[PDB]
């Protein structure tokens, strides 16, 4: 709490932060272009001995003959580098002009395929898709009028819309599947709560990536992946997973445990309660709901981990019917209100906490 | 691996990074920051509910929805916060103005950067970004791919975005030029100044306000000039600067060179050279590209603007001081002076004689 006295110097920084904010979208939009160009994968596969590659040497590997591609790439990569998305090194030219060569930064491990063929890049392409930008033009309308920005832009809710637009359905389902594969692989290394179950139901389990992973690790479990019919239609037929289409607000398939990852955050308290009562009803006396969600931090602190949660809260506001992020006590109160007697935070990976709503304490 | 954890979380932050400007846009469109600025003292805080009470809404969710937008802003220090415990043991937030809000609400003169943000985040200016991959593989300009014409021809056809653009520029330039005019003496003693590409004339008007005996000419395309307010001592004139520019003792160009290729800059600069007396000058007001992709806010503004020029302009880019020198030399100027800087904008003089 030392007080900063306003000066020329502090005004310069305040004015420039306002300008940075004004044009902040250039970052995710330039990163989206780089990933669609396969630039980061090119960098990963052809980084010379040194580990730094020129924009011309990148552009050489693209399907282009545009002679401006190298300078255009340099300009994109310079932006990325300023934000530590790639690294750089400088080398002096014959002219005494200085050129930049670029390398992978640490974050690139999650923006290029790992050994399992997976990354967050498909998640980025989801979040920056033209479809999911459009609701942001209706956010002020939703605050004033009530309702949901997405539904103002499209005339229907997000799921119904994905049911009409095959391109974005596939982008969405793949963004979620890849992200969830990375998180769940880490969850499964640490969390033991699937052990001993004979049946699990992944409610809102998407194309079934998670369900497949749980059965791969526990071949004695019966796994049901449950989602909307337009998602189930082109879920891979993973062995040991039964895909079932339906609407979870109507009810859910019976199992020993029900897994819900990134389901509660999509829905209002009232919708969650209805879903969680349906879950309680589909479980045996001793069963549980396994809830995988972020947890809101105590304050809007500046950490990246906090910002991810808060960013996601803002995504939920733009996209979903009452969806929001919640604190640990908020999740506990949803558990209690839907009849569950026990609550615990069992595990965490990449911000995603694994909570158990226990029918019996 | 907290190391893997932090790289994964950074990736997710990047992925949804558009939430920040778009959330800020909505708070500005709602008049939230202005509400805050008028409703509590500079060091005070205000609840979402008290802000929402000043909006014309009966939406019972307005307060929480504002809370969630303001929390996003708070996490980035765009607004300040303080916590207040509720009887339930939940905590709620009250919010206040951070220093940046001084440039996102109207100042003494009635301007801020808010209209510049509304420009940059308008759906029209966002759409070219979906054609960046295409421009890189195929050649050409993302904007022209989206709209089928250069940006300036497009603004002569879309009256709404013309106004948005001109106002964004006018309000940004008013802030910058007020600060430059405190420090820079190079307009002193001139009989006539011409602001080439002067938009709706904010900078010319400020010059004449400071130096009331100067004769100022504000020169731009005719769809811009038609919207320029009248200002005593400013003559508004339409035309194409590539065909020629008005004569005067000095020519001022702010954010002109950065819109164009080096070749086009030479053409412009030679037109300016020809329009000046023998010992005249061009006063160039532009950012200067820093020598590396450093993480400073100041450098990021420049590099983001280099990226904007990539998306929008035929050949436009940001330049180093030595690049500007090379432009001055190649258009016949014999002296070069870095005279002043305000809010990243350097004021360079290209002198016909040294
Ligand atoms: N009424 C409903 N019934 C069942 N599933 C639904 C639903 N409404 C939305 N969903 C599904 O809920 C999911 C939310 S996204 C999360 C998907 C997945 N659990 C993961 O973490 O990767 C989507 O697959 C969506 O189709
Ligand atoms: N051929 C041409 N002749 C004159 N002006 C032009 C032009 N092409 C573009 N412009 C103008 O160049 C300006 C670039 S934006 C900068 C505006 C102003 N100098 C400021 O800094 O606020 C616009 O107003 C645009 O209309
Ligand atoms: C098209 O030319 C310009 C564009 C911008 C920024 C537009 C969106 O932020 C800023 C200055 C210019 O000279
Ligand atoms: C519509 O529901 C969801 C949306 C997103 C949105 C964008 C992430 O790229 C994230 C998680 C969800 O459960």
């Amino acid at each position: 709490e030392i007080q900063i006295i306003p000066t020329h110097s502090s005004d310069e920084e305040a004015n420039l932060f306002a300008m940075q904010l004004a044009s902040a979208a250039v970052l995710p939009m330039a990163l989206k272009a780089a990933i669609e160009l396969d630039v980061l994968e090119i960098m990963a596969k052809s980084v010379p001995p040194s580990g730094y590659i020129s924009p011309a040497e990148i552009a050489a590997q693209l399907p282009t003959t545009n002679p401006e591609a190298p300078v255009m790439l340099d300009r994109v990569l310079r932006l990325l580098a300023s934000y530590s998305v790639v690294t750089y090194t400088l080398r002096e030219l014959p002219s005494g002009k200085v050129e930049r060569l670029y390398g992978l930064a640490p974050v690139c491990k999650f923006l290029t395929k790992n050994e399992d063929g997976v990354s967050l890049a498909p998640f980025l392409l989801l979040a920056t898709d033209k479809v999911l930008l459009e609701p942001w033009f209706y956010l002020k309308d939703a605050i004033l009028e009530g309702g949901i920005p997405f539904n103002k832009a499209y005339g229907m809710n997000i799921w119904d819309y994905f049911g009409t637009d095959h391109r974005i359905n596939k982008v969405f389902n793949k963004g979620m599947s890849s992200n969830s594969t990375i998180t769940m692989k880490k969850i499964l290394e640490m969390y033991n709560g699937f052990e001993g179950l004979t049946t699990i139901v992944d409610v809102g389990g998407g194309t079934g990536a998670v369900a497949s992973m749980i059965v791969a690790k526990y071949p004695s479990i019966n796994a049901i992946n449950f989602d909307l019919p337009h998602v189930i239609q082109d879920a891979p037929a993973f062995s040991g997973v039964e895909h079932l289409g339906g609407d979870m607000f109507d009810g859910v398939p019976k199992g020993d445990a029900i897994f819900i990852k990134w389901i509660c955050h999509d829905w209002s308290d009232e919708h969650c309660l209805k879903l969680l009562k349906n879950c309680y009803a589909a479980l045996p006396d001793h069963g549980k709901v396994i809830v995988a969600e972020y947890i809101l931090p105590p304050s809007p602190d500046p950490s990246i981990a906090t910002k991810v949660v808060i960013h996601t809260d803002a995504l939920m506001l733009a996209y979903n019917p009452g969806g929001k992020e919640r604190t640990e006590k908020e999740f506990q109160a949803l558990a209690m209100a839907s009849g569950f007697r026990g609550f615990k935070v069992a595990s965490c990976a990449f911000n995603t906490y694994v909570m158990e709503f226990l029918k019996t304490a």
